[PDB]
């Protein structure tokens, strides 16, 4: 099965981290915890951001044009992605925009950080229909010392 997984500012923007004006370690640790041990497949553009491979995760970048580094996985489309994630029960797709609109059709569930905060920006996450979407687990959580703004964690499952 493929699931998304992303943070969304108001108006589901999203961007890369220096793009984004909040500091969520609480998130970053959420984002931790459902990826790892499983295989992450991601754009070029957020490969570049990450700068280094997410370690105990295989990482995939999905890119048209040819691989630039060899810690990685270099695939050229959204089937030979899959593919290359082998026997595998669920897969992560990180982003970005364009990433996460050629994945959602196949996905079955979304793991969502609603962040309270406003931000321009360029792109934002798919539209989905909520009526499409059930959720299953929803939590919300304050700012804090550590935690920049206030935020809620969503899961949905495609009905
Ligand atoms: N919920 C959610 N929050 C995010 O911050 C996020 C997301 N989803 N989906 C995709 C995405 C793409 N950007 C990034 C940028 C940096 C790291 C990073 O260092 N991660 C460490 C933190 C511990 C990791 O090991 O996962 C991960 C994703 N970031
Ligand atoms: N687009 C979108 N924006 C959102 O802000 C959003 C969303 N989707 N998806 C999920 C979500 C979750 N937001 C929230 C907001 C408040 C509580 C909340 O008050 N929880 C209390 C229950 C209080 C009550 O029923 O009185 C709790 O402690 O569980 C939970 C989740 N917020
Ligand atoms: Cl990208
Ligand atoms: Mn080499």
């Amino acid at each position: 099965m493929i699931s998304l997984i992303a943070a969304l500012a108001v108006d589901r923007v999203i961007g890369m981290e220096n793009a984004m004006p909040w500091n969520l370690p609480a998130d970053l640790a959420w984002f931790k915890r459902n990826t790892l041990d499983k295989p992450v497949i991601m754009g070029r553009h957020t490969w570049e951001s990450i700068g280094r491979p997410l370690p105990g995760r295989k990482n995939i970048i999905l890119s048209s044009q040819p691989g630039t580094d060899d810690r990685v996985t270099w695939v050229k489309s959204v089937d030979e992605a899959i593919a290359a994630c082998g026997d595998v029960p669920e897969i992560m797709v990180i982003g970005g925009g364009r990433v996460y609109e050629q994945f959602l059709p196949k996905a079955q569930k979304l793991y969502l950080t609603h962040i309270d905060a406003e931000v321009e920006g360029d792109t934002h996450f798919p539209d989905y229909e909520p009526d499409d979407w059930e959720s299953v687990f929803s939590e919300f959580h304050d700012a804090d010392a550590q935690n920049s703004h206030s935020y809620c964690f969503e899961i949905l499952e495609r009905r």
